[PDB]
């Protein structure tokens, strides 16, 4: 967690209301963890956020920049995603996301995200796309979005403040992602 994240910044784009749809950005803070001896090995050059630039979405651009961090292919490393929109909402990144997860067998990917956009359709579909590949795709809840203000976020020492409805969005939008997900 190098560069840390605007504050402001945060709130804006993690906020969890249903009724606000904002397009703007994509936010995919993300840590890996190597799972060794009953614990779990994290370095903070595997920790930072990403966002969508150019046309490259922030789900690719963290994929982009696995080489780069040199895991080791003979050991397990599980891989961590909050993210700030529905995971996988553009077109084709479900597919990229289900491929590289057949050729790295040896990363396990949690996706929690902080809604979902449930559309009945193809942005549903790449839900349960992820599910199938072997993701674990959960609602952030108070716990994840209180971490990410103390693990990414420039807070200066203040503690994380809730915006109004966050429990109620939270539960609503865990409710239908469970239904979609449910087998
Ligand atoms: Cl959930």
């Amino acid at each position: 967690l190098r560069y840390l994240m605007d504050p402001d910044t945060f709130t804006s784009n993690f906020n969890n209301d249903p009724l606000v749809l904002r397009r703007r950005q994509t936010y995919l803070c993300y840590e890996v963890e190597r799972l060794d001896n009953g614990t779990s090995v994290k370095m903070d050059q595997h920790m930072g956020f990403l966002c969508n630039e150019s046309g490259r979405h922030a789900e690719l651009r963290f994929l982009d920049l696995v080489p780069s961090l040199q895991l080791d292919p003979a050991q397990i490393y599980r891989v961590t995603w909050f993210i700030s929109w529905s995971p996988c909402f553009s077109w084709g990144c479900a597919g990229e996301v289900r491929a590289f997860l057949q050729e790295n067998t040896h990363v396990r990917l949690r996706i929690k995200a902080a809604r979902i956009y449930d559309d009945q359709g193809r942005c549903q579909e790449a839900l349960q796309m992820l599910r199938d590949a072997g993701a674990q795709v959960s609602i952030m809840t108070y716990d994840e979005f209180e971490y990410c203000w103390d693990t990414f976020v420039y807070r200066q020492g203040c503690p994380f403040q809730p915006w109004d409805g966050l429990e109620e969005h939270s539960q609503a939008l865990s409710g239908r992602l469970r239904a979609i997900l449910q087998l």
